[PDB]
């Protein structure tokens, strides 16, 4: 059973917020399954992506402090330069299905990302949770409308 | 680009018979299996058992003298006769096991769910797409059939 764990922390302008729980990443016969064990999130569907750089630190953009900016953009080994979701080979390999958050603010619903096949593809990248949702497109809003980076955890 | 795709209409399952139309689910073939994109409305917020049942019917059935909603659809699609409920990501259970149907706070269903084990529309035609009152933990424990419980909405895939 090739499975591993990722600690998730709140993402503040200053650094790291409280621990919001974990996410289990498991290899299946159909791809990587992300089983969340998170708490304290806004109910609804959240942008859920793997970002390039292994960091959840703040960065500077237009003079302001931006949560988890040091993580860079989306994991994109094919250099597609386009956000197209978990089921389309023509976009960022780091595109996972939206994270489903319950009414009590927890995340327990497992999401399969069929394109990822082994834990190695996930190591040394930032697992990102956004404020906004994800329609798996750059239209109408870029990167699925995720907007701000709200929670994060370096995988390794 | 291009990939085969079809549409299924969903109705309320009442003891009496069919209820309000709730919208549709688009089933599309993808490189990674069948994708079920819902366009539904008027559902209880939360996560709902979402399975394919054996018989091409959504009609009620009689069980001990009571009309049971969508009972005429039979049990879960299980060609390999596993006789067990293990979800969308496990080969050892019902082929008809899809991921839970995610319903928003407003009662709509819009979140696409991939079922990796289904590969083509032919595996899905002439079966019932079922929506339960309860959720789905992809297991027979601690409740049978993921804890889906009552059948609350249904649609026959042509
Ligand atoms: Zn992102
Ligand atoms: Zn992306
Ligand atoms: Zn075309
Ligand atoms: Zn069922
Ligand atoms: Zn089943
Ligand atoms: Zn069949
Ligand atoms: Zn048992």
């Amino acid at each position: 059973k090739a499975s591993m764990t990722v600690k998730i922390n709140e993402s503040l302008p200053q650094g790291n917020g409280k621990a919001l729980g974990t996410v289990t990443v498991t290899e299946t016969a159909y791809g990587l399954l992300f089983t969340p064990h998170l708490t304290g999130l806004a109910p609804g569907i959240h942008g859920f992506h793997l970002h390039e750089k292994p960091s959840c630190a703040p960065g500077m953009k237009d003079g302001k402090a931006v949560p988890a900016l040091a993580a860079g953009g989306h994991l994109d080994p094919n250099k597609t330069g386009v956000h197209l979701g978990p089921y389309n080979d023509k976009g960022h390999l780091g595109d996972l299905p939206g994270l489903v958050v319950n009414a009590d603010g927890t995340a327990t619903y497992p999401v399969l990302a069929p394109r990822l096949k082994s834990l190695s593809e996930v190591k040394q990248h930032a697992l990102m949770i956004h404020a906004g949702g994800d329609n798996y497109s750059d239209h109408p809003m870029p990167l699925g409308g995720g907007g701000a980076r709200m929670a994060c955890g370096v995988i390794e």
